[PDB]
């Protein structure tokens, strides 16, 4: 399995997800919560 955000360069997944604080992409309260690296956040 594969990083994304600051572990990667900035990128995420190809739907309107989500990347975690450790590189880890999708969605959920610390994936696109005040965690968010990059992606399809809400904050």
């Amino acid at each position: 399995d594969k990083p994304c955000g600051k572990d990667a360069g900035g990128r995420v997944c190809t739907n309107n997800y989500c990347c975690s604080k450790w590189g880890s992409c999708g969605i959920g309260p610390g994936y696109c919560g005040a965690g968010c690296q990059s992606g399809g956040c809400d904050g």
